[PDB]
């Protein structure tokens, strides 16, 4: 009973979190094997920031210069490079916390926790979409550089983002932990347009099947739709266009609660041509989209 | 920049959950020092629960009856104890994962995490309020029981909650670490009313505070009130009395925004008259009570 905006426990990521100061900048970084990751920014003074030339920025810097505390101890640094916008650098120790972890690339759409940092230490917990034009409406101060994103999947943390940035609209921007950023974001103080974003469709979809299963049920209807019709009606109220992939993978809630993915898209279509007239659905008065259908039934059913 | 409904970083509870179970009944179990605290209702067959006589269950039990899992080692029970709904058992070793701690009585109205877990094994967190009817509105499965609501000020972690029960409702309730219930409620299948529930007012007023903070501020207008004047507003919407208690305590964010509280009620007075008129707070179409004046701080701040 119930449905929560909810994170996966954030202690395999705790025993990464470490501080990297260089120079006079201070920010986190994530300690795995014998590498500590961070966003290279940490090379930069604020004033570098306008076009930092991090190639010859690096190049002034030294093993000695990267200071790495992990809590209270000292980390030795024997290497450095930069990969993208991430810095790597080699530690003469194998972090004993290190869980077994991957890297991945996320998809726009997907969700993923984040154990937002500052000077090393986690301050808190959360559940974040990256959203279809690849920036994340996080809660992140100056500081929170080299926090990360991540999944579980049973003793498996799959890395997925490293926060560098903050756009002027107060969005956030980011990389893969390759340094790769998500979207068409660069590490500069400039202004940088984040593309027109939308509604994650299939997100909301799950969403509405959460609601039926814990109860909320009013918004269900008499009718169905097409894909063909519901996409006239996603395309007008800035919703991704729904594929059949999206309706294979709602299959399971589907099953689950015997409403065909088409009869749900007529009930959205209802709700957004409608609005909730002040109505709630699990105790939100708008359209949730940062629940995917894998979360969906990853809570409902109780998989740790 | 950004606010969202952040929980604590889960790492040192996380360290702390057992399995725990009784004769054919599995729940979750805290440990901490050589002692495992978990719901009295793991002596419970389903039967048993329409009005169990825990006394008589408890002396049909003896300590090796009570299997108590930490992942995959096994502790040793040699003591077991009944005190108000919780039991207590007494193993042969003290968890080397105890962190330094507390156990606490919430008050209604205060926030704090839960980490859901299933077979002694987390599998998320979020941020809950304690309802003023003593209440929470949580996300638990059959099998969630003994997951624990907590807080945590730099190193101590303050136990506040653990979860016993579903009311018929879908509404959740639970026990402070002494294992007394809070509200009315009594671990047996029975209809239990839970009271009226209302508003928080204090923890919205808080919120509307985060919102300016954050940049959301058109809902801040040119009036003002008095405690009296919105008071008879908090009445006609179900929201909690505010008291000057409460204005003390939005004091911190009363002078960093530089806004009056009773010009922040105007505020709220104007949107619970007139609703959001189809617009968004933080993310929001309903007005959040879910975050205290503490909690804005915190997270503005970028407390650790
Ligand atoms: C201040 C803040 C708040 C929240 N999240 C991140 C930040 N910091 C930055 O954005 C640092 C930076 C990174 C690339 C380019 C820059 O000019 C500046
Ligand atoms: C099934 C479930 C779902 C979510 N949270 C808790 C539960 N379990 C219970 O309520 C067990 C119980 C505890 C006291 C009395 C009872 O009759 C039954």
């Amino acid at each position: 009973s119930g449905f929560r905006k909810m994170a996966f426990p954030s202690g395999k990521v705790e025993g990464c979190m470490v501080q990297v100061t260089c120079g006079t900048t201070t920010l986190n970084g994530l300690w795995l094997d014998d590498v500590v990751y961070c966003p290279r920014h940490v090379i930069c003074t604020s004033e570098d920031m306008l076009n930092p030339n991090y190639e010859d920025l690096l190049i002034r810097k030294s093993n000695h210069n990267f200071l790495v505390q992990a809590g209270n101890v000292q980390l030795r640094v024997i290497g450095h490079s930069m990969q993208n916008c991430v810095l790597k650098l080699k530690v003469d120790t194998a972090n004993p916390k290190t869980p077994k972890y991957k890297f991945v690339r996320i998809q726009p759409g997907q969700t993923f926790s984040v154990l937002a940092c500052y000077n090393g230490s986690p301050s808190g917990v959360y559940q974040c979409a990256m959203r279809p034009n690849f920036t994340i409406k996080g809660s992140f101060l100056n500081g929170s550089c080299g926090s990360v994103g991540f999944n579980i999947d049973y003793d498996c943390v799959s890395f997925c983002y490293m926060h560098h940035m903050e756009l002027p609209t107060g969005v956030h921007a980011g990389t893969d932990l390759e340094g790769n950023f998500y979207g068409p974001f660069v590490d500069r103080q400039t202004a940088q347009a984040a593309g027109t974003d939308t509604t994650i469709t299939v997100n909301v979809l799950a969403w509405l099947y959460a609601a039926v299963i814990n109860g909320d049920r009013w918004f269900l209807n008499r009718f169905t739709t097409t894909l063909n019709d519901f996409n006239l009606v996603a395309m007008k109220y800035n919703y991704e266009p729904l594929t059949q992939d999206h309706v294979d993978i709602l299959g399971p809630l589907s099953a689950q609660t015997g409403i065909a993915v088409l009869d749900m898209c007529a009930s959205l279509k209802e709700l957004l041509q409608n609005g909730m007239n002040g109505r709630t659905i699990l105790g939100s008065a708008l359209l949730e989209d940062e629940f995917t259908p894998f979360d969906v039934v990853r809570q409902c059913s109780g998989v740790t």
